[PDB]
């Protein structure tokens, strides 16, 4: 038997489904999602880090002029100065005094710390959805891990169950994102080999091994002090600091629906954006034939209390006569009301009691016991607490569903005014007719 | 200074693109794309190959029935027979003529040719394209290589070119694809788990070294007979051979818009799809100045020949006064004419000679040389091959609004026409006059 239906992708909520067999007794199977996964498929563009500036030591020439020479380091810079005449500690640096001129040169290259600290830059394209799946089957509780995406059989226990495809596609995570240790930032990347000078992306690889680096530095060399040798620049401070520093709140901190977000890999955890749908292949072995079930009659309902308060606080009694000893499923007739129970063992004469959930003033519902329907109906009180720490286990409900039994005040009203207006109708109706009798 | 053009998608096919920098010479630049790569994102979903059946030796308990044990191999069967009474080349094997039983047992596993021979599954779902682009950069042939995507912007020659974003996202490849070698198809291959016998994917593994393995055989054991102790058994041959007999066309020779397939990596090659924007930074060195450039006057132009034809069947001889000795570049003032020469050079009184192609059953344009400008025009002839192995270089097909030289004949008609109307709109409007002037 194929039974199929669809779930809520909210994590931590059970749901219950009604497997209607004809010739066998009712089963009832439960349903709850554990963990749901959205894995994004990443692709690469660069790795940017902290720069080192190469300075190594000046050229003087202490008679003459000195020439440069292009290089093809990622942003050489070279220039001669002259009227310069240094000093060391223990006197002038040569004689000669009216030429004495000077070679400065730098370069920037990436850091050895890269190879640890470092954030990468990546394009998203799609993701792969799976989940894990735990269903109360035969009495039993058993695990099925499966991607969620219709296309993945997982067999357990005999029975195959298919998950997926996701009725969303939305996802926490933007086209272009970038990756730093356990934080991942929805930010708007520059383009490889035009980064910006103090920005993110100023200096930038390939890979963490590549030997192609662009950098953007903005690296002027300058004139040395008099009587000195150090060489003098100006240069942007790196935009990878920068960035650290100002990196605002993560994505796990600001997405919606609340994501959890994870790397290594780069993954979304227990988004609670659309549904599920989820459907199983049933073995005959799993149903019970309506001969074998026990029969029950002479049934009536009580409830001796009734809160809303989302934690199942309702319960209900219900006397029983059966047929013999057995065991039936237990299932509610509405969906404003919710049955924690799965099965009930029932056994000779006696009553069972049931815990329930429900939005409802008046909890107005019928059960089905086995294979045979009580009507409950109760009274219900709010709760003294503000707030919770879990999720409300029963449904919305809507304007025509959280009506009190006390509405009948809004019938009289109605019948009232409805009553004047059909009143008033028939006297213009009569007079009418008399009207078109006389001329 | 920034200069944006947009090619279309084509491969092997030159187009011209005229910079205008005023107080500058005027600059030509010819772009041809030598090759075009759309490359897929794939994600394996499972591999699947030839399985073979293993048949342990049979047991015989000649005195007693024999027990079956299952097993959790990916396809097992096990079954006892009664009744058996086996015979070798010596005489009877079993001394016992009652109660003599045989066990007999089959199972499924991937065979050792997995490792070479199998197809792959793979899950389709975006694509990065990049192109491989050649510009005659001041009259060199530079190769640029980058991403189309509007992105990974690189220099030569001091200048930087971006490539992209691509017009169009449309790809040859499907969301599901199937790899078996040098060619890819387009195939709705199964569900991973749920594979059917006698089709592709009824033995099924996630990847190639794994010891997880689905397989669904329909493996059924026969009573032995007539003495024998051979173990025979039912079981539909592999999906995959059959598959491998009636795999059929290849998209390398089913795709549309002359699409070429490449395996290791997967690529769609050279698909003639949408167009390619193209943005060139070009350095101010690149530009010379229109007081150093030459100034051709007293021009003139005269066409020896024209054919309406692929491959530039048209000559045309301009005249001029050289002036200052040097070079400029030449460029077409219309679509309808393309001037294939993207240069010459200017000495003396000399003429120039240029070859151009066009669909013009009476070519008339002008061409600009040295920033000055010539009229041109010719009766062309028609070509006699009707068929070539290349295509045409000229930029369209005729148009409404393009027409062959002596269509005075259409004027002629036309302005005859339009006058007895005139004259007849006249007449009625001179005797409406004089009537209306009545009373
Ligand atoms: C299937 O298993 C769940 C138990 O919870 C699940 O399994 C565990 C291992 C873990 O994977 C969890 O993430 C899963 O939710 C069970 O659910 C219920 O049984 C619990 C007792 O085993 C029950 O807790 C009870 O005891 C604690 C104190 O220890 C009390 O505070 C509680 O009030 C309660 O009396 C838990 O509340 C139950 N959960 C629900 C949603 O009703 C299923 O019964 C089990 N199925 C079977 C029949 O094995
Ligand atoms: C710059 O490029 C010219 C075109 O290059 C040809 O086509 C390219 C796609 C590539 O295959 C290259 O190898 C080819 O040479 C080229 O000039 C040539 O052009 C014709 C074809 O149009 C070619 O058959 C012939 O050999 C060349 N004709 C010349 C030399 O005028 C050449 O590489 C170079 N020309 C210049 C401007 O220096
Ligand atoms: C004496 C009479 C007028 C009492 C009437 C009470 C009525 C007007 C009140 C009490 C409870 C209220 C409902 C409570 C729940 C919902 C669900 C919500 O999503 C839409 C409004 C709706 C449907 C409300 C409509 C108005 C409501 C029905
Ligand atoms: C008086 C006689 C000679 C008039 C003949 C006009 C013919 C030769 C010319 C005039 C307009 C031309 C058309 C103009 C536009 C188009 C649409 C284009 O998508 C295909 C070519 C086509 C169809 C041209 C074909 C040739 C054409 C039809």
């Amino acid at each position: 038997y194929e039974h199929v239906t669809v779930i809520p992708n909210t994590v931590g909520v059970p749901y219950k489904t009604l497997v209607n067999r004809p010739g066998y007794s009712p089963m009832v199977l439960e349903m709850e999602l554990l963990s749901v996964t959205l894995e994004p498929t990443l692709s690469l563009d660069y790795i940017t880090c902290e720069y080192k500036t190469v300075i190594p030591s000046p050229y003087v020439k202490c008679c003459g002029t000195a020439e440069c020479k292009d290089k093809n380091l990622p942003d050489y810079s070279c220039k001669v100065f002259t009227g310069v005449y240094p000093f060391m500690w223990g006197g002038a640096y040569c004689f000669c005094d009216a030429e004495n001129t000077q070679l400065s040169e730098a370069h920037v290259e990436k850091s050895e710390s890269c190879k640890t600290e470092f954030a990468s830059a990546y394009r998203a394209h799609t993701a792969s959805a799976s989940a894990k799946l735990r269903v109360l089957y035969q009495g039993n509780n058993i695990t099925v891990t499966a991607y969620a995406n219709g296309d993945h059989a997982v067999t357990v226990k005999d029975a195959k169950f298919i998950v997926g495809p996701m009725s969303s596609a939305w996802t926490p995570f933007d086209n272009k994102i970038v990756v730093y240790k356990g934080d991942v930032y929805n930010m708007d990347y520059p383009p490889f080999g035009a980064g910006r000078p103090g920005q993110f992306g100023d200096i930038q690889s390939r890979t963490p091994e590549s030997k192609d680096v662009y950098a953007n530095t903005q690296l002027v060399l300058q004139r040395p002090a008099a009587g000195t040798v150090h060489v003098p620049y100006s240069q942007a401070p790196s935009g990878f600091k920068y960035w650290l520093k100002e990196r605002g709140a993560s994505l796990q901190h600001t997405a919606p629906f609340g994501c959890q977000i994870a790397t290594n890999p780069v993954r979304a955890v227990n988004c609670a954006v659309g549904n599920m749908p989820i459907s199983i292949d049933i073995p005959e072995a799993a149903f019970t034939r309506v001969v074998d079930a026990p029969s029950l009659t002479d049934m009536s309902c009580e409830v001796p209390a009734c809160t809303h308060s989302s934690d199942f606080g309702g319960v209900a009694v219900i006397k029983y006569a059966a047929s013999k000893k057995g065991k039936c499923a237990v299932h509610s007739m509405t969906n404003a009301v919710t049955i924690r129970e799965a099965e009930i063992e029932v056994e000779g004469n006696s009553q069972l009691q049931i815990s329930f959930s429900t939005a409802l003033a008046s909890a107005e519902f019928r059960v089905q016991v086995c294979s045979t329907q009580v009507h409950c109906a109760a009274e219900c009180h709010p709760p003294k607490d503000h707030i919770v720490n879990y999720p409300a286990s029963h449904t919305t409900l809507g304007v025509q569903d959280i009506s009190a039994t006390a509405m009948s005040w809004v019938q009289k009203i109605t019948g009232g005014v409805g009553l004047v207006v059909a009143v008033a109708a028939l006297i213009l109706i009569v007079v009418l007719c008399v009207s078109f009798s006389r001329h």
